[PDB]
């Protein structure tokens, strides 16, 4: 589980180098199952979720190794089942299914539980791989998928916006016969990236980043080297860190165009923001943030994954702000913990009413999920005295060396026994 | 982390002896902090949360022992802080606060952080105590209370129904100057039980079990012996166990009039129910349950602690039924775990739409909270094949020897360490 | 249609005499169908709903006359249908069903369709009477209920708290063979009034006002005189009127023990409340009110029928308040109307975020339902300038002489035709 | 106001010619206020809301007339107030504000106005115009908006998706100084249509149909001739008529590509659907539809304007299906009216659970809003016996000649006084 001991108050200033998007790396690592020649994925973050995806890849008969690059030779994939002991730690492994069905005519993947931020069914994936020509059963907790021909292009209208299911259908439409159209498709940048990875293999895909994606099937996919775009959430995390610590950060190796909504909100909070080609800078000029109202929705709107972060921005901000969460049903678990640190918040349905306070007080708190965990470490940074954040394993899933990266911003953080 | 390996299918049938209410034993344990003479609480279940209560009682300087009975002598209580290490292992610990404030004019309890099943704030405990004349501050994650001398009785109209806040205010009001009226009090049998235990010590309480509790404050409370009432939720858990397994069960040492709503729904579901003075029989007559619609609400309505169990009943029942949870905002975490087992559910907000299936399949599942853990075990008993329920430590909080009791009904359960 | 022209701002001053409860008068008027000897119901407010009840009664064959009192002779009832044409104007007329079935073994009432404030099903009425041994179908949009002989007493556990269902089952149960127990009964004061009316007629009822009502069926009910309790919602409306206008008021012929939650909220808002045996005074002391947090729930909690009024209070209060409606789902139609008058509101799910303003401005607004109309009139009193409230007939359903009572408090109101 | 008498059951079959979209005609009519030379809008349906728009336009000092076409000469527009007496009967008149501010430097529009289906604030309309430079106050219930000179282009990020606020800002921006970007713009086909109308007048717009609309502002807009696209909601409504009545319809003058989601849900229901350039056919082949689950959301997802109709479809389909409504908080008022007809429906906050029945039964029912009115008329056609739908004024707002169109499909419908 272990813990970060964070000593605050600490003004966060300097630079950080933004890492590859965890949420691009993962779907790309499973889409690599489609490749019949070796793939090299660059700018991959050293995250627990990447390690797990790698152990799952090797489990399926891929040869995998890594250092910023991950090498994947899926030429001899000979196992088609992602075991429970892996999927239980990474629900993103559902992404193994579509590729394996589309290349190998079969795939078996443990049906994910059971998540704290919401229930997160995969009905859209394992519909989707059905409207394509897959037959799917569930036996002993394994989603068993087969096509005893080869996949067939379909006009698919997604009845919910889903990042996960759009990736699945997209990836598993690159080896279909015919055209697949995906209506009401997710447009997050990770999906644009996965698509552009797939074209590097020689897939035919149009309109990634839009609400309609067109895939004409191909016979097989090759190899190639692909650089994963920067993590927009980790970027938003370090930008927020400075916003709430009255600081100034320059995020380098970044993609500002992935962040229209979040940058608008930090400006709304009174951050001085300049954007270059591959960097975002932010200076509070010594100033407490101003309270903003926020409403999560699918890209290009404000991301649910910045929600916990902006909640904390508000709780230390000037005035009252409203954080409405529309994507996940139970994503306010940070709030009772921030409350222990002296935050004044109220939860009405999927809205938290945040009455900004000048300073938080250090306290022992419990991280509940990835983005919560980071928000608590941020809260620790700017709180008076000692904060101990428990269950820090959550952070290790989606942030590479956050302790290092925050320490270079002046943070006082020690990873502690547990 | 211990797990249960449950083997199915198996018909659950025979006889079970209901243990004391976990949820009467706990509030009475903290209420014993008011006692100035030794106290014996009889029929206390051997449960983890009782152990935790005992640790915290001892850490406040009470002398505490147990076998059936837990003996407390709070004469020499001399520490008034409930520390983070304890509270965070059970939030019920907030119940030390009213006693300490009322008897000692001071009390500190770690502000509970969030919970798997909901945010669970304690605003009403705090405001209730404020209305009794307490000053309360939050310093360093600790809820600090103090009064100049004695608390003062007040007319308190509760903003919402809260079992825990009703207990807090009721216990504190017993040593206040004057009359306290709690309007819109919770009416749970455990509140009747706690009030009757307080009466045994010498408190003057009227209207327990009703929406209006009247307490006449006394200078001092003494000792006494009180037997805790039967666990209604344990009772319902085993009643469900027979129902979903087309079985027959007799619960001894029950208290039927605590279960009006659960027995009405079980009847709705097709159960042949009979009651005596201290026993309930259920017989399905070898037939699959019929689906039911349930809406959780405070006592005497259908209790939220039976919700996960009935979600299960509905998911193997004939036809379609819904469960709406109005008490906790995130108590559907058993649902995806049952989905792995072949259940067909759809969560739309605070409602679970269930389409009953004839058979479940054994799968590796994850217990997330107490009542979910038991439902997962119960699903294990009726599924075909092997179910492993991980994180069984949850069950240990609120069930006394559930493995031995199910085994006696015919269950095939082994406790497995790794 | 008639409108009120209201001129403000007006400080609302003096005293009002509270009329009898619309919501005790109505169920009592229907219960009188059980009566085989003349009945006089005293203190009945002169209201459109009463006139409608009397019209329906005359149409079933009761002889009905009215001034203070309404006199009913149901000895000659010989028509057993409540037609659509009348139910459509007043859904309370579902209340004829239970009497007619219980006394005459048959009863037809048009199934109430939707309602401004929520869907309002009557599924709990039908189930209650079915549980008493009534066969019930729906043909041509009529609920048609029938028994052979008399009804039969039953142990009935109510799914949800229902005022209307509790009355329905309680009145029917008076002429049933055997004992009827209603668990999770509604505890509203109007239920107590209705039970006590039934008792005057020779019925055997205990536990009214508590969550379990027990009824011992008799062969036949008599007649009697019975005075209806004061209207707690009227009292609350006039207390709110004073509270929002910087006023002082005294409500004569009140019953303060019905208004615990309301008086407590007006206290949290900074009102000076005193009570007598039969009066309530409120005095703001030159004060504009202060924002509060309301959660509606069944009696004794804050009543949904005071919610529109308190929303009003919050929207002119100094501060930010939440009004949360748990009883009726769409009971927020006043909000956009008050918005026209300058209120800063914001509806989010089943809560309204009010951000109290200092002044309202007069505007042409539209009454949508009863309590909403009252709120808009009261808004008009404290708004600067002229407010015109259209569709004022809603108010006449449920308030006797509202305009006269307000004018005696110093309001400048004129009823207009077109 | 008058009523429809429908005699069922009728199998609806034949052809229908779809009218121009009410919801393109309407923003197009108000966009015409920007035009400095006469405009002819072609394919405008003859509907109450067009008449009202026409009346409002005339009042603002446009010369307007109609037959197929509506002609508008807005050259001499010189009254800049949309008054309460017109706006109260049509929400969409809020659309007069933007054009008047953009072209004349000022506009006044009565703030709507409260609506049955939800509260419907226009805060995003206000805030988008303030972001383009307007100063907006609210005075006696009128939104009064002024700018000195032209508006100034702005990057506007919309916090929620709003069709109305998208059109407001897009129209106003056409005369703004410089460039305007709408982020999180609605994508509805009517927004595309309005943009293309605007372009016909010499506006420079791109991105319409996507989440980001770019408007480069121009000096003046001219005139031209523009044909409104087909009504996708009328189309959907007759497609559902064919579906629920186990019939066959061909819709002529359709635009199949505006209905991906609806067509996919109708296939899910067992419909055999074929599409051409300008036609859709649906043939059920004598079959009862199968129950489907529906989630409304902004286009291209399932439209909320089809939800009542598909609710109706589920309520007569085979099986159980759920309709979740994510756009408008109170759009289930058709349900309790369908309940009078023998529908088995259950509403649980924002979801209706439908358990389809073979046949509905004719009954007197009351329309509450436009799409509800239409669904009750459809329910009428297929119900057994006689249905009288009251308050059919709702239908006349958004359907042209639905009675003649339905009769041509074989329906037995008479318009009646009742
Ligand atoms: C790995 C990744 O990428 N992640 C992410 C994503 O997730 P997902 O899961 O993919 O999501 P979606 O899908 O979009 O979701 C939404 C909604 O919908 C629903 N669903 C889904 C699917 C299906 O099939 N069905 C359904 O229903 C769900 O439940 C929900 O509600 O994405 C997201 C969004 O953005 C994000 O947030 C995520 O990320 C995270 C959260 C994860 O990872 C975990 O941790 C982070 O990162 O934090
Ligand atoms: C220990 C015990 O007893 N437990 C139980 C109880 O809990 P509580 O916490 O006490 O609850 P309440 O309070 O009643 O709650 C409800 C509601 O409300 C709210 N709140 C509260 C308080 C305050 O202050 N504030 C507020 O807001 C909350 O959130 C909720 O929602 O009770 C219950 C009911 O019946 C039960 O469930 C319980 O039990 C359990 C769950 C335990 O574990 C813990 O909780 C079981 O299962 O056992
Ligand atoms: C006439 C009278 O009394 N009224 C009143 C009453 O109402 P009701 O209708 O009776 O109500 P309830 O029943 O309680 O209700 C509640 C709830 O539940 C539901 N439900 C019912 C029944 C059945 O069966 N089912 C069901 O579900 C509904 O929906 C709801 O949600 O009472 C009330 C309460 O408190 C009141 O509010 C009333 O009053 C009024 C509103 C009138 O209008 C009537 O309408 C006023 O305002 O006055
Ligand atoms: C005339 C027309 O077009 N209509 C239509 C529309 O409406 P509107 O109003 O525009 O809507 P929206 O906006 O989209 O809405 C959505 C949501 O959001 C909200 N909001 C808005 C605005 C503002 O400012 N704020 C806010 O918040 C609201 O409330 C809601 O929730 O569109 C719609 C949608 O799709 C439709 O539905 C409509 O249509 C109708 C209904 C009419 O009539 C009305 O308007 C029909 O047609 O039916």
């Amino acid at each position: 589980m272990d813990k970060f001991r964070v000593q605050g108050p600490t003004k966060l200033q300097g630079e950080v180098t933004i890492s590859g998007a965890k949420n691009a790396a993962l779907p790309i690592l499973f889409a690599a199952l489609l490749a019949e020649e070796p793939v090299e994925i660059q700018n991959v973050p050293k995250l627990k979720d990447v390690d797990t995806s790698m152990k799952l890849l090797s489990q399926l008969g891929a040869k995998v190794e890594r250092x910023g690059s991950v090498h994947i030779d899926a030429r001899d994939v000979n196992v088609f089942c992602a075991p429970y002991d892996l999927v239980k730690t990474m629900r993103a492994s559902i992404w193994a299914l579509g590729p394996l069905v589309a290349r190998f005519g079969q795939g078996q993947v443990s049906l994910p539980g059971g998540c704290t931020i919401g229930a997160r069914p995969v009905d859209l994936h394992i519909s989707g791989l059905e409207q394509l020509g897959a037959t799917i059963k569930l036996e002993e907790g394994y989603v068993k998928a087969s096509v005893d021909g080869r996949l067939k292009g379909a006009h698919i209208v997604m009845d919910k916006v889903s990042v996960g299911a759009t990736v699945t259908i997209m990836c598993a439409a690159t080896l279909a016969e015919g055209t697949t159209i995906i209506e009401n498709a997710a447009r997050e940048p990770e999906i644009v990236d996965t698509a552009n990875f797939l074209i590097t293999l020689g897939a035919k895909i149009s309109g990634q980043g839009t609400d309609r994606i067109v895939i004409e099937g191909v016979e097989r996919l090759g190899g190639g080297v692909y650089r994963v775009l920067p993590d927009r959430i980790e970027t938003g995390t370090f930008l927020v860190a400075a916003a709430i610590s009255r600081g100034k950060i320059i995020c380098r190796n970044a993609q500002p165009d992935t962040l229209d909504a979040v940058l608008a909100k930090l400006r709304d909070a009174g951050a001085d923001i300049e954007v270059g080609e591959d960097w975002i800078s932010l200076d509070m000029h010594g100033k407490r943030p101003k309270a903003v109202n926020v409403r999560t929705a699918p890209h290009p709107a404000f991301p649910t994954d910045m929600q916990a972060q902006f909640t904390l921005l508000n709780l230390v901000a000037e005035g009252t702000g409203f954080i409405t969460e529309t994507v996940f049903e139970n994503r306010f678990m940070h709030v009772p913990e921030l409350s222990r640190m002296g935050a004044h918040a109220e939860i009405e349905s999927n809205t938290v009413i945040c009455h900004g306070v000048e300073k938080l007080s250090g306290a022992q708190v419990m991280a509940t999920d990835l983005r919560a965990s980071a928000s608590l470490v941020l809260a620790g940074c700017i709180a008076e005295g000692t904060t101990v954040v428990d269950r820090i394993y959550h952070i290790d899933r989606g942030y590479e060396r956050i302790e290092d990266k925050l320490r270079a911003l002046g943070a006082n953080i020690e990873r502690v026994k547990g």
